[PDB]
């Protein structure tokens, strides 16, 4: 078995071997990149997202996100609460300013001191979940706007047509700014390309070992568990690396810096914090071998979840006996 210990891997393919996003895909699960739950792909020096990012200040952010901590340093909950809209040159003078800027720091590791130790006494502004994509259009290697559907897979592999469409969103972040412990919606892969600014530190957990981190939810969260058998979905707990240890649970880490992609693998629960300003962008994706986690993936019946119009078509395509129950939690 490749990669039994579950290490985080970090490929460097060539431009010839960046042509082929399925198989190159493919090559790394060959190699045992699935088991850790999330691997690094640095691109070939010949290759660019796009020119340049001069011209990104216009972009509007909706509806930032202040993200508010309840609980103690290593165990805590956030919960959202929206803003006045903002552009991305007014977000980006804000994440800058010297009440969210980035402390004075060593190295990595000591930054990531500070973020436990410190996180839920500020509330940083996130402007997450931004529908668009800034590949440009003549990018024809991994462009994240050009990936083959969700919907298109299951219907090369089950052969059912179904509706719904698949398309990237935009992070801007800030330091602090934080996404909580999850898998993607219906045990999906996704895909991470950090465009430009400070870099993203995440945690992830086996796929094989998902169970563990479950339960350890339940016991720290023993409230929101009896509210939700699947209250993960919701995406506001945070369990820091110094708990997880205390608490023998598996899990890696990793900083993504920009010009690099992270895939998230199926049932890979995954958490992680901004280092300061930056865009990310990432959509989920399908492979053959994710159709039985989508079969066998939980889910929020209880309301609070609430997701995109293209899920109904999975739970009931792939969950038929679920559908009923989950479309009330919908509803
Ligand atoms: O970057 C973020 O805030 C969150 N990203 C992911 O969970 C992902 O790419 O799967
Ligand atoms: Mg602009
Ligand atoms: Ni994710
Ligand atoms: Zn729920």
């Amino acid at each position: 078995a490749q990669n039994p210990n579950c290490n985080i891997m970090i490929f460097h393919p060539t431009k010839e071997e960046f042509n082929d996003f399925d198989k190159y895909i493919a090559y790394m699960e060959s190699q045992g990149a699935h088991r850790a739950g999330l691997a690094k792909i640095i691109p070939p020096k010949e290759w660019k997202a796009r020119e340049t990012y001069d011209n990104i200040s216009e972009i509007l952010i909706a509806t930032p996100l202040q993200q508010v901590a309840s609980g103690r340093a290593g165990v805590f909950t956030q919960y959202h609460k929206k803003k006045k809209a903002m552009t991305v040159g007014e977000y980006r003078h804000l994440a800058n300013s010297k009440k969210y800027q980035t402390p004075p720091h060593q190295n990595f590791e000591d930054l990531e001191r500070k973020y436990w130790k410190n996180r839920i006494y500020n509330s940083p502004i996130y402007g997450a979940d931004i529908s668009g994509s800034l590949f440009d259009e003549n990018t024809k290697q991994w462009n994240l706007g050009h990936l083959g559907t969700i919907q298109d897979l299951l219907e090369k592999e089950c052969g059912v047509v179904i509706e719904g469409v698949n398309t990237p969103y935009l992070y801007f972040g800030m330091w602090k700014t934080t996404f909580a412990w999850h898998t993607e919606d219906m045990d999906l892969y996704s895909i991470n390309y950090l465009h430009l600014g400070e870099p993203k530190t995440w945690y992830v957990v086996p796929p094989e070992h998902g169970q563990r981190l479950e339960r350890l939810a339940r016991e720290l969260f023993p409230g929101s568990s009896r509210g939700c058998g699947a209250f993960l979905r919701h995406k506001v707990a945070l369990i820091s690396p110094t708990v997880l240890k205390e608490n023998g649970i598996p899990f890696n880490r990793i900083t993504q810096e920009a010009g690099e992609f992270m895939v998230t693998f199926p049932y890979g629960y995954h958490a992680g914090f901004n280092h300061g300003f930056n865009c990310a962008e990432a959509i989920n994706f399908a492979t053959p071998r994710w159709i039985d986690y989508g079969k066998m993936a939980s889910q929020c019946s209880c309301g609070e979840a609430r997701v995109t119009f293209s899920m109904d078509a999975f739970v009931r395509i792939l969950q038929p006996e679920r559908y009923d129950l989950w479309k009330r939690g919908q509803d």
